[PDB]
């Protein structure tokens, strides 16, 4: 009648010294009640041994009441694992939250449950109970309209509190905003008594946040072969695509036969690309301190050579127009200004498209989306909610902050980026009336761009052998709780959080190819697959790559302060340092791409979450078969990248984070 | 064949992501490799299963090398616990220590073991091994000639890795230093434009760095009841003696026939007592700023009335000398401002002998030498070491700081202090001769200064009670592992450990009554139980009440900027005012009174230590019988305590830290 | 000043006053010197403030000095 009860603490903070707890063993047969005295241990759980006479059965809760403590003090309870009398097996019952208030805090049994039909089951009434807490707690909100919608949370300290961000996190994140504002601070000054005139004049901010491959970036910049590999292996790889044909808006001029000729060639041959920033069109630009900002919406048509290498064949910065049917074609062949600082504006607009369609929306909005219908529709009895909890950390205070803070009206995203001011929540709309489910998804995705196959595309290969291995982890997971297609589509909970998804959350997300429901084990298991890698791989893609392409600024500009040319031989060196950012907004640009994709020191890498809310042998198996794939494609890429002057090394599992914290 | 091996984990700091560990299970019969993945997490440990081919036997030590670590990678290991094939022991292996170079770390079995004659035995020869390292990184030096020898160390920076401050310890005291700092200058500042001319205006800036105990000294300091209570149960319980003769430096002049009856009459019924300052004789005061602080050694004589309530009868403020045969005897009877001023005197030296004696000397330097001492001379798997290590944790880090920026020439006790810029180290000298192994434990040291029954002597009855629980803790432990004299005579690490205190760390305390050798368990129980309260009962009686009684600084004057009153009816406001210590001196002794003596965030209650150096179930029993026995004292001092105007609460076990370290 | 209110003297600024309303000398110094001496007082409140937490009512402790009284302290 020894039950040994131990108690893993994630987190306190007791100002005092007497933090009582009771604990209810809930069992099939009778509870028993205990007073325990809580005194945590960094890295070592508590144990309680404990004398009960009633026989209580198989222990199906464990409740939890603070007795009488302080204001201030706080507890982040890991979980509580019993040691029945003989049984030697320890009963898990993971909380990983915050106990807060004098009620009874209930911890259902580990193993995880679909909900049945049982009205009187014990598990079944504590899951709606706790549905409805959560739909108390959890509920969204419209930031803006066409928009997926958002946790409720006007300011960080409005959201719910097992979603706020650890001591650790915050501590580190508070720190590092200091440490690029006091950065920037020092390069502002630097700057103020030092000429602005020249391209070289970059490297007099070039400095404290950047890398190694920032310093390639630096050195090489201005060749052609470097702009046309970001494409596909840089900062930015999901929108270039291969092209069937040639765009519409690739309006050639008189005397461009032999420009004509060579896209006919590399059409016919399947090698010729485009990256077309038209969702770029009829966005207004910001005004930043007085001074208008300039945006474009350019299409680049690259083509393949046979050494895997792209190469560019034509930039038309501006999409015709009736004031202008005929937009300025710049070539490689121009004067070597004119074509840098078209190149200069692709690759602005490839910042606006990277930041806001991609990385804000695509990755950042789509995991709050799933965050909060996972929290609203799935309790923690359910297998898909114990599944998808490690990959939704953070994501709900690192989207409110972004909120708060970067792209709010005034925010940090109207000080230094061209869209910016309002233009932005627009390309936000437009986006996501592009924000489709075959988008998100790296097989389906890479099949529509034609970038299957490609031996330069990295990125599109590691996201691929990525998508297998998550595909693998979740079919894994799916398969042990969902054997039949009718059970997938018997879960009223399952069912009610796609619903929260795609009609709720996303915006009626029908139309886009998301689905309403679940007819079968596969579609919740592509399903959950893009979930998995939109919270983890897709975002470490479109958001590691920030400080490797963007600490140069003339690799890629935040922001444009001239009108793009529209003549070759009238851009000359004041034209192209006119154009590029200020001193300001270069720094600004710099310190957000350090602050974005710096690896976290607290950080979980992708399947290495230690929170552990399944409690069976063979979710665990899971997982593990999941880390060990993960370890051999890290191995893979290793071997890939150590043979590479230039290696793409943001879907490393290691340096994949296990969910969108940053 | 499945040994499961779980891996506590104190602290990290991993840079990278790959932090491996080859881990060997050495048992009688063989031993096993491993490679361990160390991903720590907090609050939970790290669980390893793995299958062992050949038969281990009993498991005697793990082993640990880190396998290609970074540089700045660290690791402080709490255990780790090995559950055999079908055991189900839980074998411990305390390491508690930070794992550095690429050495391997050997960690014994967990169980206690007292040294043997065996040599070819494998506890011996690691325990000589571990003995050689420790003599090697644990060095004694002398900071101050006739002073006790301190640890090698001229920084903190040069200290052993295990005896330094963890993270959280570190980051508090450094921030309630900067706190201090700030609070001071806000002080300073505050007192510019305001008048120093009145008792009042030490209000001025009695804020922040105070408590409700010391707001009650500030209402009351003036009353004689409250400074005579401060000799009982205030900052210094110490130092006041009954008084079993006239002292002989209590001279009265011709007209005190009234005061040499009242005296004789107290004298004979016993309830005279005294606090003789006369160790501050002839030491030099300090210089501050170019003005000249003074020093007096008084002695107070004090009346026990029926009601329990000492009364001061006379104040010599100075002893006599062939310059001054009869110094002026203050009486309670006398002008107002002189008697204040003489109170004053007698308070601001309780504070340096409190301070230097009784703080730094009695509990900071004696726990610093039992610290090295057990660090040099007792092995890990020593049952005395696994004892006394959660009592010497931080002690040598604050004794450190302490002569590093304190007590450093130049440093802060040369700030504010009168005894300081010197004539401290002679008052450490003179108190280091008056150092004996009786004024170290309680019994001995309150029969000699006869408080013993005092009812009022709320310090002397918490002090017995204990003493007597933590030598209930000591005689469990010391007649679990030494069963017979001749065993604690025979035990050479012992014996060596008792030198290592009395010849080499206390510097020939032969004399002083400490022992050179244990020739029974009842001499080594007593000292171990003089150890254990030095380490955590002594240093917070002496520690926890410097804000209380010190933040009023009129109350208890770090220093006195005039010489002592010769006269009585020369003694005006400006006389008091010009004596006590400016504005300057009185913020950092509230300052430094307020760091000292809160409530450390990270503090280890007395026996309550997370760390599990014993393995067995028998000292965890006498573990949990010392906590029990003091939750029923604390239960006890707060009943006392909650029907008391001044109730006396430094002696509370939970607010009892565990160890020197502040 | 105010309609509904009752009347004031036609003054727009203390300047504005006949001089025999005037604050004498030692009135009118002290009076600015402890306009003076009370901003700096706050001032030195709010900069210990920012380095402190504001959450229960012995937070307020923290500002509870130099503008007090015995009766303000009971
Ligand atoms: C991790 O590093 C960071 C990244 C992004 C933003 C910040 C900090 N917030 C910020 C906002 C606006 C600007 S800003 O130049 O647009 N305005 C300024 N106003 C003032 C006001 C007074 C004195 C100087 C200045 S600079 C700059 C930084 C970071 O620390
Ligand atoms: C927990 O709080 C504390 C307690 C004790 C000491 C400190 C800080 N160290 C310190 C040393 C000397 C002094 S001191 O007034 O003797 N000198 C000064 N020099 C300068 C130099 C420049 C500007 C101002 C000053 S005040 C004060 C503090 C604390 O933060
Ligand atoms: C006898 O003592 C006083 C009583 C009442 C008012 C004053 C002084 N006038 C005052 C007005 C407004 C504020 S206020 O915090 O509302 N604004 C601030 N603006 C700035 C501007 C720059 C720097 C700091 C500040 S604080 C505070 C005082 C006293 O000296
Ligand atoms: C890195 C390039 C410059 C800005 C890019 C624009 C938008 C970022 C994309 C998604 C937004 C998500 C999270 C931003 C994180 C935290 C807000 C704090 C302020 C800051 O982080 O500043
Ligand atoms: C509290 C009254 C004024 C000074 C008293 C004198 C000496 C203290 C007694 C023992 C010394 C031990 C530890 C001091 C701790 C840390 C040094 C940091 C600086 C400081 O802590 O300042
Ligand atoms: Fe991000
Ligand atoms: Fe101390």
């Amino acid at each position: 009648g020894r039950y040994r009860i131990r108690v893993a603490t994630g987190a306190w903070l007791f100002s005092g010294s007497y933090n009582r707890v009771q604990l209810w063993l809930v069992g099939t047969r009778g509870e028993a009640e205990l007073e325990l005295q809580l005194r945590p241990a960094r890295g070592e759980e508590e144990e309680f041994d404990h004398d009960v006479a009633e026989d209580l059965g198989l222990l199906q809760f464990v409740r939890l009441r603070k007795h009488h403590w302080l204001v201030d003090d706080a507890w982040f309870c890991d979980r509580i694992t019993v040691q029945g009398p003989g049984a030697c097996a320890e009963v898990a019952f993971p909380c990983y939250r915050w106990v807060q208030g004098e009620d009874i805090l209930s911890l259902p049994e580990g193993t995880a449950r679909l909900p049945g039909d049982n009205a009187l089951d014990m598990f079944q009434k504590h899951r709606e109970k706790e549905l409805k807490d959560r739909q108390q707690i959890y509920c969204w909100a419209t930031w803006k309209e066409g928009l997926p919608l958002t946790i409720a949370a006007d300011r960080k300290d409005d959201l719910p509190p097992n979603m706020r961000f650890h001591e650790e996190k915050r501590l580190d994140f508070e720190w590092t905003l200091k440490a690029g504002a006091l950065e920037m601070a020092l390069k502002r000054v630097y700057t103020l008594l030092s000429s602005w005139n020249c391209l070289e004049d970059f490297d007099q901010i070039f400095w404290g946040q950047k890398s190694a491959l920032a310093e390639k970036v630096r050195q090489c910049w201005q060749d052609d072969e470097l702009f046309s590999y970001q494409f596909l292996n840089g900062a930015n790889p999901m929108l270039l695509r291969r092209s069937t044909s040639l765009p519409s808006r690739l309006v050639l001029p008189s005397g461009m036969e032999e420009l004509q000729a060579q896209l006919e060639k590399e059409l016919q041959n399947g090698s010729l690309f485009e990256a077309d920033f038209i969702l770029l069109d009829g966005i207004p630009a910001n005004v930043i301190r007085g001074e208008k900002q300039y945006l474009a919406a350019p299409l680049v048509m690259l083509k393949m050579e046979p050494n895997g290498k792209l190469q560019p064949m034509v930039i038309q910065i501006q999409p015709p127009s009736p004031s202008s049917p005929t937009p300025t074609l710049f070539l490689p062949s121009d004067p070597p200004l004119a074509w840098l600082l078209a190149k200069s504006w692709v690759r602005n607009s490839d910042f606006q498209l990277h930041e806001i369609q991609y990385h804000l929306l695509n990755t950042h909005l789509v995991a709050e989306v799933i965050a909060v219908a996972t929290m609203r529709c799935l309790p923690g009895l359910h297998p898909i909610f114990k599944f998808l909890i490690p990959h939704i950390r953070y994501t709900m205070e690192i989207n409110t902050r972004a909120r708060t803070q970067l792209i709010s009206d005034g925010g940090i995203f109207d000080k230094a980026v061209s869209t910016g001011g309002g233009g932005h929540v627009q390309l936000l709309r437009r986006a996501a009336a592009q924000l489709t489910y075959c988008s998100l998804c790296p097989p389906d995705d890479l099949a529509d761009r034609g970038l299957l196959g490609l031996p330069g595309a990295l990125y599109a290969h590691d996201a691929l052998r990525l998508w297998e291995i998550i595909a693998r982890y979740v079919e894994g997971i799916v398969h042990l709780f969902y054997q039949r297609d009718d059970i997938v589509k018997g879960d009223p909970e399952l069912q009610a959080w796609c619903r929260e998804i795609t009609e709720v959350g996303l915006c009626q997300a029908q139309d886009r190819g998301f689905p309403v429901s679940f007819q079968s084990q596969s579609q919740l298991c592509h399903f959950l697959t893009m979930c998995v890698f939109t919270c983890t791989a897709q975002h470490a893609a479109i958001n590691q790559g920030q400080l490797d392409w963007y600490a140069w600024v003339p690799n890629a500009p935040c922001t444009m302060r001239m009108p793009p040319p529209t003549t070759k031989e009238d851009v000359t060196m004041a034209t192209v340092m006119g154009s590029l950012p200020d001193v300001r907004q270069a720094c600004l640009q710099m310190a957000i791409s350090w602050h974005l994709s710096r690896r976290q020191p607290d950080m979980v890498p992708l399947g290495h979450h230690k929170e552990k809310y399944f409690s069976g042998p063979k979710p665990k198996a899971v997982l593990n078969q999941f880390r060990t794939d993960l370890e051999k494609l890290e191995k893979e890429i290793t071997a890939r990248n150590e043979q590479l002057d230039w290696p793409y090394e943001y879907l490393k599992p290691s340096c994949i984070e296990n969910s969108v914290t940053i």
